[PDB]
């Protein structure tokens, strides 16, 4: 009797009666996420349904990670779980997991549409780098950060929704992932560069129409990479890059003109310089040349926010056991 059902999108959410007035908030790769109101806590929450997460390896490792690491990757800038629950009575009938989170006012897509403000942008970027620093400290390298999986409250507080990849749309993925040529921690830095440049441009930086067109749209802008970057590409992929035309790219001033930034001040003039110098350090193809999370936090555009104070594979059935026992703990 504790549960009721409601249509959400193309699906059915079955949730505890404390959650009321379910309104679609958006959708993603675990489908619809609903806003609701929590009567027992008297606030708004966001509810996401994992439909058969144990169904295959990739769904299962993702749900399982999300469920365990939410208990130890505590963060100021990482969203938190208020509640996890299934409407099913036993392991045998177990099907779906519902993840309940604090409700945030918008995603970054919505904030990118706004006019360029230097205090807002450096604040947001600071929080993002910090959230990511903490992801790394806990052994999590995300690899999939995009405006749609970062959310912000109305006072510009920011939280990363999820933990990303395991281990068409590649607009924000790093050159080292596209090419499947191995990665280190500064892979997340590239996604922060794409996001910051989009705040300046109000247009997707690398808006590819295919896996191939994505790579050109990146080389057309930043220029072709060096010989040392190349020699590290797995032999099939090495030929497609090396054998293309050489592209020269554009200077960061011509990638992000003066006309995109506020002005008629020396503050604004300094800030524009700082923004572009950070852009030029994040938006670098070769991961060996790309600024790290720590140096990005010390960057003069960002450091004004500093505050003295601060793998195994399993059976379907074993995954179901694992996930189910995690749901029965809190
Ligand atoms: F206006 C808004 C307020 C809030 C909001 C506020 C609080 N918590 C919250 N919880 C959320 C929201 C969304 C997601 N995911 C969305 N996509 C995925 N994927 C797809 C690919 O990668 C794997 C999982 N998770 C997860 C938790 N969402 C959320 C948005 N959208 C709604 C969802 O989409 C973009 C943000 C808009």
């Amino acid at each position: 009797n504790q549960f009721y059902s409601v249509e959400v999108g193309d699906s059915t959410f079955t949730v505890l009666k404390r959650y009321q007035n379910l309104k679609p908030i958006g959708s993603g790769a675990q489908g619809i996420v609903c806003a609701a109101y929590d009567a027992v806590l008297d606030r708004n929450v966001a509810i996401k349904k994992l439909s058969r997460p144990f169904q295959n390896q990739t769904h299962a490792k993702r749900a399982y990670r999300e469920l365990v690491l939410m208990k130890c990757v505590n963060h100021k800038n990482i969203i938190s779980l208020l509640n996890v629950f299934t409407p099913q009575k036993t392991l045998e009938e177990f099907q779906d997991v519902y993840l309940v989170m604090e409700l945030m006012d918008a995603n970054l897509c919505q904030v990118i549409q706004m006019e360029l403000d230097h205090e807002r942008m450096s604040y947001l970027l600071y929080q993002m780098l910090c959230g990511i620093k903490h992801l790394h400290s806990a052994g999590i390298i995300h690899r999939d950060l995009k405006p749609s999986n970062i959310v912000v409250k109305s006072d510009c507080t920011l939280k990363i929704l999820d933990f990303g990849l395991a281990r068409v749309t590649r607009y924000y993925r790093a050159p080292e992932v596209i090419l499947g040529m191995g990665y280190k921690e500064n892979v997340d830095i590239w996604s922060v560069g794409c996001i910051m440049g989009e705040m300046v441009r109000h247009k997707i930086l690398f808006p590819g129409r295919d896996y191939i067109d994505q790579w050109n749209k990146v080389i057309e802008q930043l220029g072709t990479p060096c010989p040392e970057f190349m020699k590290k590409l797995q032999p099939t992929v090495r030929n497609y890059v090396e054998n293309r035309p050489k592209y020269a790219g554009l200077t960061f001033p011509k990638l992000f003109p003066d006309s995109l930034f506020p002005a008629d001040s020396e503050h604004n003039k300094l800030k524009a310089s700082q923004a572009r110098d950070l852009l030029s350090k994040m938006l670098v193809i070769d991961p060996a040349k790309r600024i790290s999370v720590d140096d990005a936090l010390q960057h003069p555009y960002i450091n004004v926010w500093y505050d003295p104070a601060e793998e195994r594979e399993h059976t379907i059935e074993e995954w179901k056991e694992l996930i189910y026992k995690e749901v029965m703990n809190s």
